DNA sequence: CACAAATCCATTGACAAAAGAAGGCTAAAAGGGCATATTCCTTTTGAATTGTCCATATAGA
């Protein structure tokens, strides 16, 4: 059981590593799309964070 | 000063309005899911502290 779920946790940590990688890649895309909603009442970092 | 009658306070009872609820409804409020490609924002005055040289005293050569 410990071999099983340890392999499981390895796989999950690797997936989280990949997703961290890609999202850090595309933060720029988010700033690009978030520029345009600039002054509709919500601060800028609120927009980039919810993006 | 006793006996005969009109005038009061209490229950029966029913009856209508009123409210607490319950269901049935409908307006509305909140999720979820979108795949040609989108990649870095728009006036002084004074005091106190902090970071910068200066006097200087001492320790080795």
């Amino acid at each position: 059981v410990k071999d099983i779920n340890r392999r499981m946790s390895i796989g999950e940590a690797k997936a989280r590593r990949a997703k961290k990688e890609m999202v850090e890649a595309n933060l720029r895309l988010v700033i690009s799309i978030a520029k345009k909603y600039t002054n509709r009442g919500l601060q800028f970092l609120d927009l980039i964070q919810e993006g």
